[PDB]
């Protein structure tokens, strides 16, 4: 018996969204980056977030970590993005990448599974973001925002003592 | 009646886990294209990691075999690749494997279930895998990572006779 | 109720790869092809492998005959192979094929169910398989692979007497 | 009422024409398996019995003998080795080993190759060997390679 | 009442195999030591091997360590060898290392139950093994296997997500 | 309670003597050397035994592999012998080698527990017998017993056909 | 589907290959151990049934006969008392003995000598013969030698 079936089309940011494993609380923020030269690549640092700077929360078990990329309109082709290990080789950092972000795909986003849990997340710091673009982007043009959950930093919830 | 059904689409990396068949252990490593000239085919030949040179461990079941490369961003056009005997005419390869990896479709993995279950490393020794490049590339901008699995050495779970 | 649903996209080879219906063995051999004239068509003879030519087996009753063509990557353009009753008109030969192949589809393969049971297996040497090229094929460039089941020759599993 | 081939296992057969041959010298030939077993996952498949019948021109003269055995030093000493000489000169031609290779990988049969032998020379193609060997059938040949290429 | 008893003597490699407590996994490697001058000591600095240059693993538990060096057979003479923080004087750590290597006793191989459970393995890239040579001998002439256990990193079990 | 205990010294050749784990047969043969000269090591190929030289037992898997070397009463000081991989350096042997025999234990032996289970029987031909001698050793002076069990090749305990 | 090993017994094999032989003279061979039973444990087995099936080179001339036998006086008529007839001409050159020493000890296998025999004289080495012999296993040989020699 051939069932049928139909498909609703979705308007743009409908969706399901994923949700956080239990008991982590999620983080989220900005990278934003250099300006490019036309077919090279660029290795920005991933600066934690100062918030986040105490030592009493570096050693937090990073879990799952989304990037999605975020354009200024006026860019053109195709634009790469993903995390990777401090390659002195540029390049190659896209040939070890657990996985890649693209322009073109018309859902440009990416997704860590597996990749991170649960390492140290004061550990991030050894990571880069590398980027590629194929041709000119004008400065502040492409801003890589990046989600990671974490164990929720339940003593960050106290006051500073004084005045107690 | 009808079932009405509304499509999600999934970031990079996404996707569900491939788990290996229980009791099978995974083996991963990537090998290094070199110059790879104009619309011709050359062979890389897939050797062995240092932690499999054992004697034990070459003669244990080879399951399923995976096989993704890593396309270096800047190259261009198409590149085509697969796994193969030793045959005498390398354009020919293509014309009998079970697979290809393609640089276009979205996916870009060639995978043998079936075609290699059984095998012992001795003849994964004795075995090449093809590049096809659509246009002249520059060396080693190309790694192909693949993963064969065999069912776990036991000296992995022992130390070793403290005396000797 | 709307449910959703996530399509995985498939890595090459994965897949069902289709199974023998009960109690015929699969056999599967080879048809390489001359070099074509461009925009012209040929008629391969499709002549039975060798060690099926015995004449106890040429009464076996056909089944499900599955096609699929394989090429050289450096081919360009639209390629196109069905097998056909002898015509004298060759490109008439597509026109009442009953399935046809092409290089375009990103699956370049044929089934034909219900094209051949039960007739006797002898008596696919009447039909020719036809090709057509958008433009030049240098010789051996496209090879067409083909598979049938059949009833299995259980009369062939005896050794030949003497020594008896 | 040919030998049973053991149930589970099934015969495969082909022939391997000859190399000339020089009068007392004795010509080697190396054994290839069929182009449709090259494939490794086939290399590793056990082996059952195994038998020769060369079938000869029928205008060859005088006695023609062939041997198997692992390739070694001089390469004409191989019959003295050799488990079974199949002959012409006897009433039956043909040559078995129901025991020599049972337990044997077909991966190692490309070791050993069949030696021939002649008294007056033989013209070329003249004789043929006809190897018939039952090995353990393949998992996967019971369907469809798969679609998706 | 006695208890008579009867000594069986065992041979080189005969003992009983010291299993990993359930749950971890071993991981052996081995550090070549160099030119080693004449009564005195020097620091040989433990170095991890691709497969743990993983972020990702290198957080993981450390259980039991053992080490064993292997002399070559025309050294003369004992070596004894420790691990140990970086001291600064290289002699004071066989003042106060749990334990000792000695190429005179019958068994040669320092082993350290307690003194190492719970550590990260970004400790274990900041701590030396130390060689003390009673002659002068001949670089390379002594290698020092060891192997630490952690719980397996979760990555051995999976391929990889396919799409990327 | 503190329980006395008498130890029997032992007389030579009395003993266990181990046991063949069930259904392996064991088999047994000799390795002459060639005469050494001084601290110098040598690596004899172990030739295997001519009547396992069959194709069809190439296949079996090695089990325990017991090694005891064998001395002229002349000899004078230490002696020492490995199974190993073949190393291009020869003395190196020693220093990955799983077991190590000597002369000055007054228990002359080896025995290789986990080395080579399940290895395949041909394979043994890769390795080699590596030899050092403190002193010039004259010709045949050591000879290196060696008895390893397999699967019994049952398939052996057949007559040769003719005369049937 | 050789004939069967009886239960409890193991086959052992071995060449021994000839000594040069002259034309119409029977030169005579001993039979020898290989070297792993020749310890007296092993001397005192009990003999099944024993074959020999010599093997030729390929070049060899006319016939040669080959019979087992107690050495005696002139050495030449052992062929007369011999049970089996092994023979070049015969469609099968094997000899069988399924009779002849059941119940033997392998330690009185020394005192017999094969006698080979040929019309025109054949050079060395180019004859073997290839004794095959069934007996009882012996007890030790499923386990180790003891570690402390």
């Amino acid at each position: 018996r051939v069932q049928p079936v139909i498909v609703e089309p979705l308007a743009a940011g409908q969706g399901k969204a994923i949700k956080a494993i239990a008991g982590y609380s999620i983080s989220k923020w900005e990278a934003s980056s250099d300006a490019i030269t036309a077919k090279a690549t660029n290795a920005m640092s991933i600066t934690l977030p100062h918030e986040l700077s105490s030592e009493k929360n570096k050693e937090l078990k990073v879990g799952r970590v989304l990037l999605w990329l975020g354009l200024l309109p006026s860019v053109a082709g195709r634009i790469k993005a993903c995390v990777a290990e401090k390659q002195a080789q540029a390049e190659a950092a896209f040939q070890v990448a657990l996985a890649v972000a693209d322009s073109s795909k018309e859902v440009v986003a990416a997704m860590y599974t597996d990749a991170f849990r649960g390492a140290t997340l004061g550990d991030l710091l050894n990571l880069q973001i590398y980027l590629y673009a194929s041709e000119a982007v004008p400065a502040k043009a492409v801003v890589v925002h990046l989600e990671v959950e974490h164990v929720r930093p339940t003593f960050d919830d106290f006051f500073t003592p004084v005045y107690r």
